[PDB]
């Protein structure tokens, strides 16, 4: 069954115009469903559920980081800022700024937590600890946006994506506390009711993290999910097209969702 999903993703795929990548793992079984699993999609903001997992992990050695109070001026807003605009005058805190970061993709928030962390080489390092080889970041918000066809920059596939999405919300990775916030932070995600949580049967809990790159139909979503009274399912969605205007699709992340679900049966 995990290998009769080739041709209907092919057929949606020719339906969007593009190239869709997935990757959807059920840790009862052990058991896959790839399809252009192993290729590199862009990020775009799903590179900030795994920033929000290195801030976690730089938790358990440093005590007090996540209260850690940031006022940020002006000067750090950019583009797709909605809660760090809304708190210019309190400012956040590192867990604050995490939490936007997941859960609205607040772009000010992530690069902030990313100067904190040794920059976008920083956090490739962290995704490098936990075991994945294919994970890069390489620039910040806005232009890690860029999703040109080729360009390796600011790119994994799906297949470490989900590995690495497993290892933290499920594995060893973080510590019991840190590991029940990130779960938390993912469940809480606002950005995402139309991608892979749309796929997914009403009474299963949902964990995700979107990605947009607004150029090249270039769009994402990676999630755990919890099927009631059984094991947990990890999988992630990536969408990329061969022109810089071709529109991204939410409507075709859930397809592939349910497509790779259903190969699971
Ligand atoms: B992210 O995907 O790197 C970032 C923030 N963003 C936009 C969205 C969305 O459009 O739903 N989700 N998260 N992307 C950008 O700042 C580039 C843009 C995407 C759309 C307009 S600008």
């Amino acid at each position: 069954l995990t290998n009769l999903v080739a041709e209907p993703f092919a057929k949606l795929e020719q339906d969007f115009g593009g190239s869709i990548g997935v990757y959807a793992m059920d840790t009862g079984s052990g058991a896959t469903v790839s399809y252009r699993a192993e290729e590199r999609f862009p990020l775009c903001s799903s590179f900030k559920g795994f920033l929000a997992a290195a801030v976690l992990a730089r938790s358990q050695q440093q005590a007090g980081l996540l209260d850690t109070p940031i006022r940020y001026g002006k000067n750090a807003l950019v583009p797709w800022s909605p809660i760090s605009e809304k708190y210019l005058t309190t400012g956040m805190t590192v867990a604050e700024l995490s939490a936007a970061a997941v859960q609205y993709s607040d772009n000010a928030a992530a690069n902030l937590l990313l100067k904190e962390l040794g920059g976008p080489a920083g956090l490739t390092a962290f995704m490098r600890s936990i075991g994945d080889t294919t994970f890069r970041l390489d620039r910040w918000e806005l232009e890690l946006n860029s999703a040109i066809p080729g360009d390796a920059r600011d790119t994994s596939s799906p297949r470490a994506v989900t590995e690495s999405l497993q290892k933290l919300t499920l594995g060893s990775a973080l510590a019991a506390p840190q590991r029940q916030q990130f779960v938390d932070w993912l469940k809480g995600n606002t950005t995402g009711n139309h991608r892979i949580r749309a796929a997914v049967p009403a009474d299963w809990a949902v964990g995700d993290k979107t990605g947009t790159c607004g150029v090249y139909g270039t769009a994402n979503d990676y999630a755990v999910v919890w099927p009631t009274g059984r094991a947990p399912i990890v999988l992630a969605v990536y969408t990329r097209a061969p022109n810089k205007d071709d529109k991204h699709s939410e409507a075709v992340i859930a397809a592939a969702a349910r497509l790779a679900l259903e190969g699971l049966g």
